[PDB]
């Protein structure tokens, strides 16, 4: 699942992705407004206003699910774009990444 917190609205937050079991946030290493996009799909919305980095909305704990993440933009929801491993090293909850979807 995905689901937005801290946010103004459910309309934006700091992403966190459901893995493995637990709950994960999303390093902001390679987040562009590509896989914004496809969050906000999958979210229901239909855009994405703005993506931010460097934990925008506060920082997340736990696991970081996902950083070297591929979206053409077009698919349902994150898990389809291209995921060449989930759970990463490379990344601080600092770094937690967030949205600002259209409503
Ligand atoms: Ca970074």
């Amino acid at each position: 699942k995905v689901r937005l917190v801290g946010g103004s609205g459910p309309h934006e937050g700091r992403v966190e992705i459901l893995h493995s079991g637990q709950w994960g946030t999303i390093c902001d290493d390679r987040w562009e407004v590509r896989v914004g996009q496809v969050v906000c799909r999958s979210l229901g919305y239909p855009g994405v206003q703005a993506v931010h980095k460097a934990a925008h909305f506060g920082q997340g704990t736990g696991p970081i699910w996902l950083n070297e993440v591929f979206c053409f933009g077009r698919e349902s929801s994150i898990e389809e774009c291209k995921i060449r491993q989930w759970g990463t090293r490379a990344c601080s909850h600092s770094e937690d990444a967030g949205v600002t979807c259209t409503l």
